[PDB]
């Protein structure tokens, strides 16, 4: 024939065929429609408004009942490529969509001499699911992408899978792995849904699972806290007497707390339920708030000096003796002048004797300082241990 | 016949259709559209701009009177899907829209041989609605969606419900609720609106009750607040003399006046009206301004060492006795001499009585100090309970 | 006649109807658009960038000379919907458009037989208007929406009112009266522009005047500054010697500059004319400033001590007289001893000198101090009454 | 004739015209457009990415030889309407482009009977340019706008201006003045551009210059400034035995760097060079960290009465005489007694002579402390002064 | 001919040409599509959503082989424009797209007579690619454009070069150098790509090359961390007996929290890996704890005067002799007044002992001060230079 072999082929298919018609010839056939799925990146994960953003590769192939031909008729040509706009196409979509992605059109698809239409195209998709945040920074999330057609039932449209449920769990060859979530795999799972007495639905789940990476998170939370606990353990070195020991307190406590503001305004959260990395946060709180109590207590008790108050037998034994032992620690002229001279006595007596008490004072408090100090970070120590085995039992488990 | 059934059907369906005329032979005649509304989702509530964006599966039928086929001459087909572009659709819209949300496109319908044609389709609808914050955190929100023809008067297309209003009511089978909105009904109500003589105009309005979930803003305001109230408590016992309680209370108003800033520049706010939870703030920062001034107080009652002034005695009774008891608690060179060493003891007499002075400023104002603190401590723990008890009320009444 | 009479008056009426051509059977003849606005909500309001983003409901009707017919021929139709996008529509837009905003489409518009075409369609215009915020917050903004024929002159297309002006102006029905602006008018003006020499330009001017709600920005303001200038005042009362009055002043100044610059960061402002209300912020800051040279000033006074300078008798008179009054307030080693007792004598006499000069400088120190709290106390009531008495004007003028 | 006139040559002008053709009898006659621009606003300047987003209303008119027809067979029409979808329009458009603006579309344009078509239509244009900010506040940008036909060469199209190039010059008739940026001019410039041996391109490049208004900015940075330079000035008021001194410099020098980084973080910049603002930013602090030196030497010198040194005579000298008239400033128990006295009489005497060491060099401090304040306000001054004339040099030059 | 010859032309070519069909006369000949890409501008590098946001000015030509003429025919015409959307168009993309940047559309391409066709587009392409920012700021990026066809395999579509390799190498006409980012290649690189047994797919690579300008980052991270080292310099003058010297350091320490915190916040980082640069800054937090810790331990060795524990004598050795070279430093009553005298004689011995206990302690104290000031001064300047270093090798290496 004169005219090229393409050009005759598509005259030939495309000048009786009718885009608005569902390509079998017998109605009560369904059109089943192969799909696959490839994760490529995972753009945007929103913890905050339950919303996951993802690119895919999707492509699905069906049998167009009109589109068939005899190669040997056309120069032996056994696959030819259509525009998309000039074909039926399945209304494929996904359930869990909240917005519209902006994707590339993908203009062409293949079709061969038996029928088989093979549709290729990339999609970001925008789909809400549970993303919950207890394990934060180590969570797992578990979205679902529920491909179906959103009109046709089950009785005109079927969904399968292209390949083996196998290969699609384990296909990660263009993931990007470079992000800040690693993809654990793709489960499919294809159910008939249905909500009408006879409205039965194909459904193709397909779980994106990713895991997050804590490395960053760890780093950014972690390394402020423990400076400011090594701060802390610093400060308690500062003497009671010198009064900066409350200012230096007071100071690194106000530090912490607008250091835990920008951190609970910069990391995720859920409004049902909070994560658990901010109990350690708590216990990290309580910790300096118990710091400055016992500074505020060793400070009291030094000032009791001011009371002018003999300390108590029973806290002396107490302290200097068992705590510090566990720390292994003219005649009528001259009568009128010696009256005097000895009220002289008297005055030098009662500063002396002042000076004393405030001496005890001093030395108990120093002493209750130590002891606590040395409760204070054995207790630091033991819950830094903690975390530091909840941690490896997170990484080698 | 050759053809087959669905392409026959469709060709004779729709070679001769118009479809911009309405589908009724008798033009008096109202065209009926049903419909029904699932949400699905509560994407953004926007109080600060009264904008609610809400993503809903909305779907409407409708008879076309041209669309009629008899199916025993088609192969006994009494369904088929035709593309939404090739046939009249009604323009419903909502009335509260201020925004156009990005939403997938449907390009098929049902329809059945009777002339019934179904459509459906997911929205994402962007709608300005009233959302008071008077009981934020545990506001209830009343916003509406009014589906009507925005052109068409009733005349020529009315609105109906496609189920039962109850079943309307009491839909949340596909609802997200895991987000920080709970979703409580969706109200139907149709009303016959109107401005002009006659233009009559079909409206269905669906109030969508959503129920803000508290814990996460109760959590992230409470726990601050009472951690800067339990510093402030434990700020009394720091001793008057050592002069860093000045120190410790003032940067501790700084540090709340700091935490109160951004709490505001985080939470949402209306220019109609202030939130409730605003007065509780104030409340606090009150009591801590009290706190402040009795610490300034006390210090300055202290330091009136510093004006050489005996303690009068009205005061001394006062304080040393009622209230504490509330609280539980040669010859002439000799002469020569004798005049100077008593030159020395009144020296000594006037320091010793400037001491003692001291010594009762001191005493009265550690007795109101504790007075003070008692009293403090008191009203402190009946504002708790006080706002535990309010809580209660809004948890389980 | 066998066909639907819809039907067949759409075919009698569109089968010859040309899309661009301007339907006027004298080409002479202008095209007359009656437009009609009803503001719906003030999406955004952009001080900084002077862009204005409003949605309104805009509804325009012309006469179509072509789409005429008999409704005695039709089955008595006097009305007909079409679509708009297969008759010609007028190209009226806004001038002030600086940007597109997302409007839903609306299919179809309303025709009777002696040919008038009605066309309703909303609106989120962005236009860019004159944001003056001299007032602000009490800023009455005055925003002009010009509608007019982009390409058409006056000889071809004129604009004029559907309703009354009176009626557009108070038109008030469906406005959004919970944001954080009050719609108060919408005053139409007609003007026929020009630049050419003949190219004269119909224009329809709505001038959208809008009213801002002060009480949340008077709140989220004043409640901050009045906190902080409160505190001030109970800063006096610490006495100057503790040396914590210059710690709390200068942290008070520092927390007033963060919620200074946090509120300038915060509030809008435009390049071409700064606020009234930041002349207030300015005078609060000059009192704080006052306030701390004062502290300071009382401090170098009390500390003037440390000089060993007796108090000028001219301040004496002045401060503990007039304003005190004004404010209602063997024998030679005997001698050898004798010599040196006396020696004894004159350094504890040195000694008692500088105690009592610090003691009179001190007392000179408190009596100007609180002279000083005093007259700033009534400079801050009086600024505050001040203040009150413009926003009672504000308020109630 | 019966038809309408405007529909009649509308028939007989588009009924054989080719859409996609461009416009010549003689393919060697190139197309000349001929185009105008107009600046409207300056929507956003954006110096991090060196992208100017502005409003237009452009403008263009060419030559179309096919649509040309007598008026006196046409009722004597001279000017027609024809929509833009409808005709050849030229591929226009603006080199420099990086993103497509949103801007509303025209459906029809001009078109006479001598063949000539006018086309008006707004452009929202966003173009990188270079944005040189080093006179910061005071830049002055110049950013062009460079037309040109992106597929059709010289010898197809080329490009010619509407008006004079003195019009277009000093065309400001609708730009939105109360902005940011004043618009200078927009300078036209030919240029016929190429790469290729024969690929010639015709280039009309507008020099949008627009100056940005300093007074915002102006205030905004050097108010802040001035009132910290201001409150290091009242600093040195306090006395250095007080210490308060150290804890108000520090305070001080923390606020001002934490305005700094807001105001880093809020002012524009860019990679390439920083603004000269910076420069006295880092002359401000440079002149807080000599004041905070000078107080840290000062105390230091006072403290040194805790090192028992008596003054050195050179430093007394140079300090108490040459600055300081600069600045206008039973026999053996009796002698047992007496050798007993005289012990006391060689304790007083040291401690008397601790008191006279500390007093000399508190005396020193206190001389020196007066001329390095006198020093450093001259310093001050000079430097306001030299800003001040550098301000008047840009704003009367 | 009477028709003008391009009419004539494009109605030769385009009146029987088929849109969707690949345009080779046999089937088995591919069309081989010869692009250029030339780099325009970086709009944005977002590090830590790993995309890469261009643009650029994609051209490529193929061969149509059905849209051939001879030029005789038609008055000598030897190129012609056409529609875009009038013929066929490879369906070339970049496989690293993760969203769809908005461009504007050219209209028309250009068609020679053998069948040459010429499509230049601008594109703006949003690729996610590695950006490691190891060695931030100095890192240089190396993102890959993988220009390939979607659909067609190589049998049907293949991919080549417009230019030789090397001008693409070094094409840098039209990049916009004033930007954060340096171009210093475009490396293009071709690969047959296949997944399939015989899907082999043609794929073209640009390495785009990119090279941050870290002078910006470089003084906005230095300047504060030299200028807060610098005061922590200055702050080692301070007595430690002021006890100002630990306020100033906790201050010091706190600003530079802050400073850091707002760093982190605002710098780039990726989940994968920190960049270096965070070392630097967690090393200067180190020097900052340990000067802190170093005033603390001069502070406690100071205020050990109040242990009333004489110094010992190894101690007093190595500070004052060995350290302090280093740095180059009636008879019965008058026996009784007697006794008592003597009892005045040990209490004025006692309070001088204590006093010379604490000048031992002092003297050691500013002794350990001294020299550790000088060793930490020396590890500073070491640890500058070393920096120092570091920038020079990145700097000429
Ligand atoms: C428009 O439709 C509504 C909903 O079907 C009609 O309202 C119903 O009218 C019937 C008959 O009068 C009543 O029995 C129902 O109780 C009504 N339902 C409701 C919810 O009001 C309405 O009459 C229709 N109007 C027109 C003009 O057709
Ligand atoms: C364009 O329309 C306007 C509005 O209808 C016309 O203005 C009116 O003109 C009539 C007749 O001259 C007056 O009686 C009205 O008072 C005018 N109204 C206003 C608001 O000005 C205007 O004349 C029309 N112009 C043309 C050229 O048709």
């Amino acid at each position: 024939t004169t005219r090229p072999a393409l050009l005759r082929l598509s005259d030939y298919l495309l000048t009786n065929y009718r885009k608005g018609v569902r390509p079998v010839r017998d109605w009560r056939k369904p059109t089943t429609v192969s799909i696959d799925v490839i994760v490529y990146a995972i753009l945007n994960v929103d913890e905050k408004n339950q919303v996951l953003t993802t690119y895919i590769w999707y492509r699905q192939y069906w049998t167009d009942e009109f589109l068939q031909w005899n190669p040997e008729d056309f120069d032996n040509i056994t696959k030819l490529s259509i525009p998309t706009d000039s074909i039926w196409v399945p209304d494929i979509l996904i359930n869990e969509f909240v917005d519209v992605g902006k994707s590339p059109n993908i203009p062409y698809v293949y079709i061969r001499h038996q029928g088989e239409v093979q549709n290729y195209k990339p999609l970001q998709v925008v789909t809400a699911c549970s993303l919950d945040i207890y394990n934060f920074p180590f969570d797992v999330q578990n979205c679902s992408l529920t491909f179906t057609s959103w009109l046709h039932t089950i009785q005109d449209i079927n969904i399968s899978l292209w390949r083996l449920p196998e290969k699609v769990k384990s296909d990660r060859s263009v993931f990007m792995n470079q992000g800040e979530w690693e993809l654990l795999g793709v489960l499919p799972y294809f159910r008939e849904f249905s909500m009408e007495s006879s409205n039965y639905y194909a459904e193709m789940k397909f779980y994106v699972v990713i895991r997050r990476r804590p490395l960053f998170y760890v780093v950014s939370l972690l390394l402020p806290s423990i400076f400011l606990m090594v701060m802390d353990i610093v400060g308690f070195y500062l003497p009671p007497n010198s009064g900066e020991r409350v200012s230096f307190k007071i100071t690194l406590l106000l530090g912490y707390s607008v250091f835990l503001i920008i951190v609970s305004d910069t990391l995720p959260a859920t409004a049902i339920g909070t994560p658990l990395i901010g109990v350690y946060f708590v216990v990290c709180m309580a910790l300096l708030v118990i710091s400055l109590a016992e500074t505020i207590f060793i400070v009291r008790l030094v000032h009791k000096q001011d009371l002018q108050q003999p300390v108590p037998a029973w806290l002396r034994h107490l302290v200097l003796e068992r705590i510090a032992w566990l720390l292994c620690l003219a005649s009528l002229a001259v009568c009128g002048l010696l009256q005097e001279l000895s009220s002289i006595r008297q005055f030098l007596e009662k500063r002396d004797e002042i000076r004393e008490v405030a001496r005890d004072w001093l030395r108990v408090g120093s002493v209750l300082d130590k002891l606590l100090f040395h409760i204070y970070l054995l207790a630091v120590l033991a819950y830094s241990i903690t975390l530091v085995m909840l941690w490896s039992i997170w990484q080698y488990a």
